[PDB]
């Protein structure tokens, strides 16, 4: 166990609070920084796979989680421009069996603040509306300063501050790669939404130059949606690229199911989509990068935010394993083989998402090729999601 | 039969050529003109699936055309980057036994003269060094006029006089849409090509904007070859475009194996790949269009001059039939039905032919699809291949 770790974690978004939960569950001395006022995430859907449901649980979370999420049965491809179902992944008790856990879908919201209380009571003190402007090491601690003029000792920092991390440029001054691509987002009152069918599943209507998805949330009452499309007004240079103003025209091709749910959409707030090139070394001394500091990507995989809950789980259970015998001395070790092991694994979402993303986005002749390989592949596999579900950092 | 019926044909290609054994076994008087001097064709391979190889045999010619053919066991695609296999087409025993005749691959030249000698057996009159300048028709004949200042009667005429037709200009102002693809052919002593392995198939290499071709001839004596490459020079408007200073660039992202090919080709004579709109009438008055002047497609499918030849059967067998009872009379409704029944057919083949070749020349993420899709086909099943390899048109 981490009895007399000090641990000082930059950023409280779902990594970070993911972070504090499962150091302070390992008796963990933590301190967490969050820089805006409260705590609180987009009042939006995220879907958390089994190589989420699965920490979740172990941390004692995902009975409290699933009271308030929804349970797919199934993820349903369809074609954007007929509608047609492509292909389906069950969701029943053979992948839970196979993989450990539901996969799930909940308000990102009520997620992150079962997080966020759950770190509460295992011992972590979080403090809002204070930001992190620097972090050095020196000797054999970490030194941590914040824009209230304080610093601060610890055995290790977490830069866990997000996309556009200022901690990042300690290590790189790469900066974010646009996809072209911006998210829409939306919650409605399920009933509200005119629907021809009624849905249970995650379903995702794919086609050229654009997706539109769709889930249940909290029982089955709202119905996430979300459009992705590319925008032309980013590669004409425009600095705020992806207004509502593209919408319309960008679906205008799409088949009617996908058209109606343009208009359920918060018009106020979108999201553009950059990653970063993946990165092998995330650590700086006794600073490391977690979450999207270290390993932003394309929401394609819906994996960012499961990723950052992986970050956390094996950081605590590796540093439990050595810190009991080897002391703060051994926390340089211990984040090198946190880095090691991660680095692979998330950099091959980084890079399997792009490629993912490009595959639901084809057009003509190479549209046509991807819907038969949907339509006939053997359903009963498991080669195309084991190395993304079926993952594991035990050792 | 077709005794007393005078049949004039415009072209001795091996359509020309087809339709002249067919109407004269049936004991039609058949004139042929062809405009050069000398009935040839190119010294390199052709394709001909069973949907051509069953009507030879029908015209008893197989047995010989096969005595100088080659017989390969399969159709192999690789991709043109890694050289892997990506899929085959068993040609054996169940695929003769489906389809009602082999695949086979022979020289241009040599199908050709035994088509035409046969004809020549069977009573056809044909004619080199003769230009047909002229067809219309008026009352009950077709008036046919040649570059000798004579004019001739007959009960039909056919244009067969290619994919620059003229006699097309009496039905359609349509011009030759260039693919932008240009083909070079080369055929080659068998043991003087350099081959890591033997080929016993017909291989198709397919890769980004290019594929490369190889099957042997003449009892696996010389290998057959041909390039198919995208041309930069037609984009630019080039009017002399797919020159062979574009072929090294072509292939510079290709496989060895690929690239070692590009060697031995004709360099002299390359083919640029046009073909045109489909049409639904070929018909005008006593005229009918056939073979190359009434569908011209790209040679993805290997099936040109199949479709001349099966124009020749669908003609021969459907006067037969109608003109026995209904004499000189019945041949406008012959020739409707022949364009009924063929005109589907045919261009189905054209619009089929382009989104197959570009199938074969997908890029990037597209590509990877197009890799899994072949690979994980169901190979027992038929689906893709019955519509070209089963159809006939008996009825
Ligand atoms: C709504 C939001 C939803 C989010 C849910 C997301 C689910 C992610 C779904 C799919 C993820 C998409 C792409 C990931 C790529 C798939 C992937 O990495 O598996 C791989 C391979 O398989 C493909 O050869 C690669 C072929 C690439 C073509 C991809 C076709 C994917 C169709 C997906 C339908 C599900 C593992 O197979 P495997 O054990 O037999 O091992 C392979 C080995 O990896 C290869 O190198 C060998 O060549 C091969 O013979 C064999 O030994
Ligand atoms: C070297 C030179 C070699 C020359 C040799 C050339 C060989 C040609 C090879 C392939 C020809 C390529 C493309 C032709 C397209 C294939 C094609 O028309 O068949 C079709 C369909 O199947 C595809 O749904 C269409 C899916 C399109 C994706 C194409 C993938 C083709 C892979 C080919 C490997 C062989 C017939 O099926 P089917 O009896 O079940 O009937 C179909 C019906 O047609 C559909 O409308 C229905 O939706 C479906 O449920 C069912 O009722
Ligand atoms: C449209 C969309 C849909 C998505 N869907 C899913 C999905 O379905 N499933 C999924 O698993 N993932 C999803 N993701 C990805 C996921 O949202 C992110 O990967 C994940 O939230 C990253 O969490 P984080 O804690 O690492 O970073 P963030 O959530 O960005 O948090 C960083 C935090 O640090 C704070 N901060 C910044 N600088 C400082 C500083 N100097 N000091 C203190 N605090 C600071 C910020 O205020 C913020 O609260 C999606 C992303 C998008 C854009
Ligand atoms: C690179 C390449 C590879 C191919 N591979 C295959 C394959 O493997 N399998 C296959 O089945 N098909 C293949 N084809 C297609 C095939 O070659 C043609 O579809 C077929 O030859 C057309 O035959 P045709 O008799 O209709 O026209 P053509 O062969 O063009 O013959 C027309 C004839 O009429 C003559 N002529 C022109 N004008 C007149 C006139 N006014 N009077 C008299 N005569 C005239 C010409 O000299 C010519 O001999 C391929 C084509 C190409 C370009
Ligand atoms: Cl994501
Ligand atoms: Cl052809």
């Amino acid at each position: 166990n981490l009895q007399d770790a000090r641990i000082i974690i930059a950023g409280g978004g779902i990594g970070g609070a993911a972070n504090a939960l499962a150091l302070a569950q390992k008796g963990a001395n933590v301190t967490l920084f969050e820089r805006a006022s409260e705590f609180g995430e987009v009042g939006a859907g995220l879907q958390v796979g089994p190589h989420g449901a699965r920490i979740l649980d172990s941390w004692g979370v995902l009975d409290d989680v699933l009271s308030r999420a929804f349970l797919p049965k199934n993820i349903v491809f369809r074609d954007a421009i007929t509608a047609e179902v492509l292909t389906k992944i069950d969701l029943g008790s053979e992948f839970r069996g196979r993989y450990g856990g539901p996969y799930f879908v909940t308000h990102r919201s009520d997620l992150h603040a079962t997080l966020v209380d759950a770190a509460r009571a295992a011992g972590a003190e979080l403090h809002t509306g204070v930001t992190v402007t620097d972090v050095i090491t020196e000797g054999d601690k970490a030194i941590v300063s914040t824009d209230d003029g304080r610093t601060h000792e610890a055995d290790i920092a977490l830069g866990m501050d997000g996309l556009k991390s200022r901690l990042r440029e300690k290590i790189s001054g790469d900066e974010p790669v646009s996809s072209g691509y911006a998210a829409y987002r939306g919650t409605t009152p399920y009933r509200d939404v005119e629907l021809d069918e009624d849905i249970e599943d995650v379903v995702g209507y794919i086609g050229p130059r654009c997706h539109f998805i769709q889930y249940p949330l909290r029982g089955g009452e709202m119905l996430n949606q979300v459009a992705v499309f590319e925008s032309p007004g980013f590669k004409n240079g425009i600095e705020n690229w992806g207004g509502p103003e593209e919408l319309e025209q960008a679906y205008a091709h799409c088949h009617e199911n996908v058209r109606r749910g343009i208009d359920y959409l918060w018009k106020d707030r979108w999201w553009p989509m950059y990653d970063r090139e993946p990165i092998e070394n995330w650590v700086d001394g006794r600073m490391i990068l977690l979450g999207d500091a270290a390993h932003p990507p394309l929401q394609y995989l819906a994996s960012g935010a499961v990723m950052a809950i992986e970050d956390a789980k094996c950081l605590a259970d590796y540093a439990a394993e050595d810190f009991s015998t080897g002391g703060n001395s051994a926390w340089p070790q211990i984040l090198k083989e946190v880095n090691t092991e991660r680095a692979p694994r998330c950099n091959r979402i980084l890079t399997t998402g792009r490629m993912w993303g490009e595959l639901w986005h084809l057009d003509g002749t190479a549209r046509i090729a991807r819907n038969e390989l949907f339509r006939t592949r053997d359903t009963s596999s498991y080669k195309y999601t084991d190395w993304l579900w079926g993952y594991s950092s035990d050792r």
